[PDB]
């Protein structure tokens, strides 16, 4: 399997989702789909050059140079514990940011935690990861969904619906989520008309007759509470379209949705007045600059690139599609940035700070790694990692609670009509420590 | 680093036993376990051990190999199981792996093993969730799943007119997985669940007591409790019933955690009277207690856990507070593993799967051939799927496309037989959708 490599005194690892999961026919073999963008190469090129900036700021980390190992997650646990065995054997990685998914992290924090590196993921939401006993050595830079579902209950209340029904991801994320819901609804005087689960990679058949199921609960429960990956909702969506259902339902997601196009893109219709929870994260201005100049013929030290800006244009680079590529491509051209970029950035300096801050500690006036950083101690790393105090790519101050969490908020987006034939997230409320607040 | 045991061999099959309960509440950490496990170790490590001597003996089955094995503990814990998996597949190579005996534990280990092609056979893993071959391809089990025990347990409530019963189940796959299949075939049955609870089997005394107070808070209306539970989580409860004296009060309806166990109601008796049980069908296997007891902790080296367990079991110290005495023996008080008789036949299955491959790649030699150097994991996985054999008991051991077993159950009564004497006594069985009961 292909490896992005970045020499240095110090290598982090990564696991991102480069290409979608495996389908039901190439499972066993995880042979993974097709590339990612925002999910993967714009993950990907984000650490290089997170690790680049780091390694020219001579107030972080001085005279020591991180490098990385980045791997493909596929969003897929058994590709992601065969990536993350390649990390342990046995120069060491010294930490691990990611996978994307609450499921997938926690099978990496599993094989992780045995060998004491510290894990710090950008996008794992579950309530379970919270549980210091059983994932010691995984932290995050996001709220858990203690929070987020807290957030759709809020909206529920709000907008005055007392029947709803429930649909959430199979997995830890999903699950996890509905429970919180389902509980914290119940005291809230809420009443759900049945929970149903489904894969993401499910076929369109099992699709349908989640769909068909949900119809059985109309005209009573039309808004469905979605705890949901981004690929069920777009499942959903589709199952729509074949059972002509556009109008039928409003979805309630949580942020496996968030303001995603992929999951809407051509069928927005079906998607017309839905409700979905972002976490807060604002574009990282930096990233653009440097990505949006990328080029295929320069860009060797990212091993995925080529393949994904032949699938991107659609074209043959002159280095099976049937055209060749334009020189005057670009990415500039429908460019949009990962909503979960800041993430992934504050994410990478956690790690560095809390390797600064042993250095500080453990070599007190020396420049660069003293023997008692060689080599680094994981469990040391965690007890600094543990007492993170920074500034973010953002400006937000970055702090873990004894849990390993951090604390954070989120925009509530509504999938508006913005005119024949156009549709958009609009931004329309938000919910922060227990306020929601709409407009 | 961790004790093992070893037996050599041409081919070598790898074992995951409970030889020491799982870490306290704290040394979960540091992966410290306690104290050491007759039935659900010592004996099942001997069963592997003493098993593997009669196949190497016996010449119908693998002729001029000898089958060795890497026996490690798994102390019933993921994080334990997952550490010493490692060591199987680091890099002579591990073939073949028994156990583990938890379905959440036998879940992370078949995580690991499926990417080394390792196939995976369990005694005692009942989870409905391990029949996804997708998911667990080189997992397969001599016990079938709990879409069985589940429906079992539902007949169960329905022979007695039961309407309303409490539910607990153990944290982990089995209790959730098992619970789950009894909640959404009880509500189609028309029988009512008052409140669904869960817990750790290693949660403190304050946790199992909040627990039960929950519950004395459901009852009058249920005094009835299904549990789909470790035996650990059973014991829990009892222990919790003595520190508050709501004994007499409750029934418990229990799942295989239970079975026929003397270790959950050893020393709370009149606490666990009147509970009812399922048990796995499995005769206890003669030749086992013929040379387990046998053995001695001055000429048992080979189990290499043996001395402790000598000590442990009989408070005593060995001559290499209180001296041993050289009369103590095993055969008193002396008990058998209720599935026993699985362990075997899963160590019989991957002794025919190799058996199998060995006739099809080595057909006019005895011993190991360079077609089998080194073993093809993935061959093993294809010949273990035709599974099809006479087991120690005398059953036909069979897998299924999801590489489960048929299988029955006993149903069990813990009851008093007279004066402060109580025992489990067999008061029906469940065989294919019939439940009967006298
Ligand atoms: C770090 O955060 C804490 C909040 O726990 C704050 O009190 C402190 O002022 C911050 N940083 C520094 C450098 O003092
Ligand atoms: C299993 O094998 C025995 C003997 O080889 C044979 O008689 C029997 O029909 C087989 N059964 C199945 C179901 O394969
Ligand atoms: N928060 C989700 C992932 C959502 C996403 O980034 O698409 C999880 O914990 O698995
Ligand atoms: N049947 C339980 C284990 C019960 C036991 O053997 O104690 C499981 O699959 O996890
Ligand atoms: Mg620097
Ligand atoms: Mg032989
Ligand atoms: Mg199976």
């Amino acid at each position: 399997r292909v490896v992005a490599h970045m020499p240095g005194d110090i290598i982090i690892g990564a696991l991102f989702s480069v290409h979608h999961q495996p389908t039901v026919d190439k499972v066993h073999e995880r042979k993974c789909g097709a590339v990612r963008e925002q999910y993967g190469i714009q993950r990907v090129e984000a650490m290089l050059h997170t690790l680049e900036r780091i390694n020219s700021d001579p107030t972080l980390l001085p005279n020591i140079t991180l490098g990385c190992e980045i791997r493909d997650s596929c969003w897929h646990s058994a590709v992601a514990l065969e990536q993350s065995i390649e990390f342990i054997r046995d120069k060491p990685i010294v930490g691990v940011i990611g996978p994307g998914s609450s499921s997938v992290a926690i099978q990496v924090q599993n094989l992780l935690q045995l060998f004491n590196i510290p894990q710090i993921a950008y996008s794992a939401t579950s309530m379970d990861l919270s549980d210091k006993t059983l994932f010691k050595y995984f932290m995050r830079v996001v709220p858990s969904d203690a929070q987020q579902a807290r957030a759709m209950v809020d909206i529920v209340k709000r907008y005055n619906w007392t029947y709803v029904s429930a649909v959430h991801t199979e997995g830890n994320y999903g699950e996890s989520g509905m429970e919180a819901f389902k509980d914290m609804s119940a005291k809230e005087g809420i009443s759900i008309a049945h929970s149903y689960k489904i894969y993401s990679n499910a076929g369109e058949q099992s699709f349908d007759k989640l769909l068909k199921k949900l119809t059985s609960h109309l005209p009573k429960a039309r808004v469905v509470a979605c705890f949901c990956e981004g690929m069920t909702v777009r499942g959903l969506l589709m199952a729509m379209r074949r059972l002509g259902l556009a109008g039928e339902f409003l979805l309630l997601g949580s942020d496996g949705w968030a303001d995603r196009y992929d999951v809407t893109d051509g069928y927005q219709r079906e998607a017309v007045g839905g409700i979905t929870i972002k976490l807060q994260s604002p574009d990282v201005k930096w990233f653009d600059d440097y990505y949006l100049k990328l080029r295929p013929e320069t860009n060797h030290r990212n091993p995925w690139f080529q393949e994904f800006w032949q699938h991107r244009f659609q074209c043959r680079l002159e280095g099976k599609y049937n055209k060749t590529c334009n020189s005057s491509l670009t990415l500039k051209t429908h460019h949009v940035q990962d909503s979960k970029m800041g993430f992934v950035i504050n994410a990478i300096y956690s790690m560095a700070y809390g390797l600064h801050n042993m250095q500080m500690s453990l070599c007190p006036g020396y420049a660069g790694l003293c023997d008692a950083m060689k080599p680094i101690d994981g469990r040391k790393l965690l007890e600094s990692l543990m007492k993170t105090n920074f500034t973010g790519v953002s400006g937000d101050t970055i702090l873990f609670d004894e849990n390993g969490d951090s604390p954070g908020r989120y925009e509530i987006m509504n999938f508006k009509e913005m005119g024949k034939d156009y549709f958009d997230y609009i931004n329309v409320g938000s919910w922060d420590n227990g306020e929601l607040k709409m407009d």
